[PDB]
């Protein structure tokens, strides 16, 4: 999510 991949999150 935020148009991306890190954090653990899409
Ligand atoms: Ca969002």
């Amino acid at each position: 999510x935020x148009a991306s991949l890190x954090x653990a999150s899409l």
